[PDB]
């Protein structure tokens, strides 16, 4: 009893974790999309 609480713990436990992982990694991806795309026009700010 004790190994299968054990294992349904371990099992519930990495699936959430690689979602939060597949989670954290697109938003890191997307902030990295935002940025380059922000580093365009900071010399027409600048100068208008």
């Amino acid at each position: 009893e004790l190994s299968a609480t054990a294992q349904e713990i371990i099992k519930s436990q990495a699936i959430a974790t690689k979602k939060i992982i597949s989670d954290y990694h697109q938003q890191f991806r997307y902030k990295l999309q935002d940025f380059s795309d922000q580093l365009s026009d900071y010399y027409e700010k600048f100068i208008a």
